[PDB]
């Protein structure tokens, strides 16, 4: 047996499906967007998330295969439900080091994209500080071609310092993230709090937007508010959801 051929298998059989995640505004209100988390339906072991197989398919070299048909099969899910989404509506993606090693991922933005109307959604992508501290003139080129779409990009594993404010600004990034685990110690850990606070302080120093991840209560709801952090994400938003679920949920929030 080979898990590579396997992960080849199950690509070739559509085994690997969009999960979305709603991404909610910081002082609440219909979702602004939500974060396209892969699944691997696996028809003996049942669903499987990403955490247990992408480290292992990036390992493989199939991981940009994986991500293009993921992005593929949200413009084809989404594409044709413009009128749910109110214009400006986030989708975001976690695009592997190796995405960010070639051109082609431009492509595969304008691709999705186009299957929208023009503007009606912004494309987020998520990468770590170590794709802007190692870095080239692809890299240089990539982001710019990126921009110039509309698209949006999201750092995450980040240092708050004069350090990591020039790569940050260099590559002109658009967002952070707040890890879910300084959010889990709201309230109870004082250190995370000054953490939290020196993030949302980079942000405001670089004008980024934030995204908090795992917001489980409203305590944290509104303790990240009070700070302005734009977008939130947990249990207290949703978990992530098949498409029929979202569809669902989007046709009440049309209302």
């Amino acid at each position: 047996a080979s898990p590579s051929s396997e992960l080849r298998r199950a690509l070739e059989a559509n085994e690997f499906i969009p999960y979305y995640q709603p991404l909610s505004p910081g002082q609440g209100g219909r979702w602004i967007g939500v974060e396209v988390l892969m699944r691997w339906r696996h028809p003996r072991e049942g669903l499987i998330r990403p955490d247990l197989f992408i480290p292992f398919a990036e390992r493989s070299g199939l991981i940009v295969p994986m991500t293009r048909a993921l992005m593929r099969q949200v413009a084809e899910d989404l594409g044709g439900h413009a009128g749910k989404l109110e214009p400006g509506f986030h989708i975001g993606f976690n695009i592997s080091a190796t995405h960010c090693h070639e051109l082609a991922l431009v492509d595969d933005c304008r691709e999705l994209l186009a299957a929208f109307p023009p503007g009606h959604i912004t494309l987020v992508l998520e990468l770590t500080e170590r794709e802007l501290i190692e870095s080239s003139e692809v890299t240089d080129r990539l982001f710019d071609e990126l921009h110039a779409l509309g698209v949006k990009i999201a750092i995450d594993d980040f240092g708050t310092g004069h350090s990591s404010l020039a790569y940050l600004r260099k590559f002109q990034v658009d967002c952070l993230k707040i890890d879910q685990s300084f959010v889990a110690r709201i309230g109870i850990d004082t250190l995370s709090g000054h953490i939290l606070d020196s993030i949302v302080e980079l942000s405001a120093k670089l004008d980024l937007d934030i995204v908090a991840e795992g917001v489980e209560t409203p305590e944290q709801r509104d303790y990240l508010a009070a700070r302005g952090v734009d977008y939130l994400q947990g249990y207290l938003i949703g978990r992530p959801m098949p498409l029929e679920s979202l569809l669902s949920s989007l046709t009440v929030q049309e209302q």
